[PDB]
Parts: structure tokens; sequence; C-alpha cells
């Protein structure tokens, strides 16, 4: 349901594990419309989309649009020059910054959102575009500005919305948190989905809130897919009192959001709650 792809709907995100889609029976919590998969997972199992599909579902596909990883099909393609530093530099990783300015970049990515549109994803969901240099401190190596990561949305927008998806529409994107440039893409881009927009519970975390910036997203009429993660989840295996009054309390900032509590966002993984609801748990696919 494009229809049903509005402001307050109800959605999971599962990247961590393909999920699992023997019958629409495997696709808890059964109240989520939007689902945001991996993009690999879809194609690592074929009846995955088709089984969305078939149970009404829409269907968001991950990948990760500002940053290599060790494990892409497509690695071997990205010239060493569009490589930039680990995510945990200076520690070598899985998973490095593209100089994403770079036409070869540009180039590889829509290649990826042929292959979105091809298997049946309605939108994507493109990764780590918010590591411009700040403040002196500069995340990729390539001194990259925020306008710059504007523009390759911008450019990744432009493909999407020339290319049809299986269900006969132009293929959506989405804005993944970068809050200091919603403003100037929320004419461009198809919805947000953000990652902490109330902070952290630990005021000695540096996390300022950011969820009043996608705002202008809801007053577009576009969906703001909202992901917090209680640190009380990674540590304990649930969300304590403290953490559930932090991230659930009613505030005018994320008014109107789509709210979903997760684990971690390096365990984005089928467990999940909504406010107010006891945790639910989407069940896995066996490789």
């Amino acid at each position: 349901g494009l229809a049903d792809f509005k402001p307050g709907v109800q959605w999971e995100i599962c990247i961590h594990h393909p999920i699992k889609h023997d019958s629409a029976a495997d696709l808890i919590p059964t109240k989520a419309k939007v689902w945001d998969i991996d993009m690999g997972h879809a194609q690592e199992f074929p009846n995955m989309i088709p089984m969305l599909k078939s149970a009404g579902k829409f269907v968001i596909c991950y990948f990760n649009a500002g940053a290599l990883q060790d494990w892409d099909d497509d690695k071997s393609k990205f010239p060493k020059e569009v490589i930039g530093h680990s995510l945990s530099y200076p520690y070598d990783s899985e998973e490095w910054y593209l100089d994403i300015r770079d036409s070869r970049v540009l180039e590889l990515q829509t290649a990826r959102l042929d292959i979105a549109a091809k298997i049946g994803c309605d939108a994507v969901d493109p990764d780590n575009v918010d590591a411009w240099q700040q403040d002196d401190e500069d995340p990729t190596g390539f001194k990259l500005k925020s306008s710059d990561y504007t523009n390759y949305l911008k450019n990744l927008a432009k493909y999407a919305h020339s290319i049809k998806t299986k269900d006969g529409q132009p293929l959506l994107v989405g804005q993944k948190n970068a809050p200091e440039i919603a403003e100037d893409l929320v004419s461009t881009l198809d919805f947000a989905v953000l990652e902490s927009c109330r902070g952290n519970s630990d005021p000695n975390e540096e996390s300022w809130p950011f969820c009043e910036d996608f705002q202008t997203y809801i007053d577009a009429g576009k969906p703001v897919l909202q992901i917090e993660y209680p640190p009380s989840v990674e540590k304990t295996g649930k969300v304590s009192a403290s953490d559930n009054k932090y991230y659930c309390t009613a505030e005018d900032e994320d008014k109107g959001f789509s709210k979903i509590i997760k684990w971690a966002s390096a365990q984005l993984d089928g467990w999940g709650q909504y406010c107010g609801e006891e945790p639910f748990r989407t069940p896995a696919a066996k490789y």
C-alpha cells in the first residue's frame, strides 16, 4: 500500500538478519504495514519480497550509500581513491566511508538502485549520509561538507525518481539521520529514517536531540520512521522504567513520527517494541 505510506504508518525494520517469510503469519508484528529489510537479504531469499507484497506490505530496501562494506558483492568495482577512513579509524574494519562527491561512486550506487527496482522494493533507505567534517573532526578523510551529502542524495533521488518499481510507480528514497540538511532535502526525498532523535537517556552521552528537525517531513505528508535504542536493552535485554519514560512519553518534537524501539544500531534484528506494548520478535529465516 503506497496509499498507506504516509505519516503515522506502522512499521518494522530488520536488517541484521533476514526475516522469516514462509507464510504471512511469519510477518510479526502483523500490524506493521511498512517493512525495512536489507536489500541483500531480499536477493538471497527470493520469495521474501513476494511474500511481503502478497501480505499487502510496503517494502523499503536498506543499503549503505555512504560507506563500503567488506562483504559487498560489488566491492572490487570501487577504486581505492574513493575509499576513506574506516568507520573505526584509526583501526582497520569491515566498513569504510566513501567519497560521495565522486562520479564513480554515484554510478555504482545507481546500479544498486536498479537492483532495488528490479527485485520489488518500493523504496530505499540509504545509510551513512551524515559524515561531513564537523568542528575540525573529519570522519571520512575527504573533508566533505554537509552540502556534498545534500547534492549526493539529490543525485540518488533524481535517479530513483526516473525508474519504476515492480508495482509500477517511481522508486522512493529516504533521508537517514543528517538533521542539519533535512530542510534542504525535504522537497526532494520521500521520507526519513531516524536513529536516536530523542538523544540519549545518559545525559553524559554526546547526543543532541533532533526530532524537531524532521517535523518538516510530517508537514510535507512524508512519514518519519523513528528508531530509538534505549541503553537498557543492549545491557539487560529489557527497556527500563526510566528509559520507557525518556523515549516513550509524548512530546511535541516527535509528534506524528512512527516510533519503534530496537535493540542497538549494530543489532537491528527482529526484536522490537512499540510504546505502550510488550515487545515482539520478528523471526529469522535460516541459511
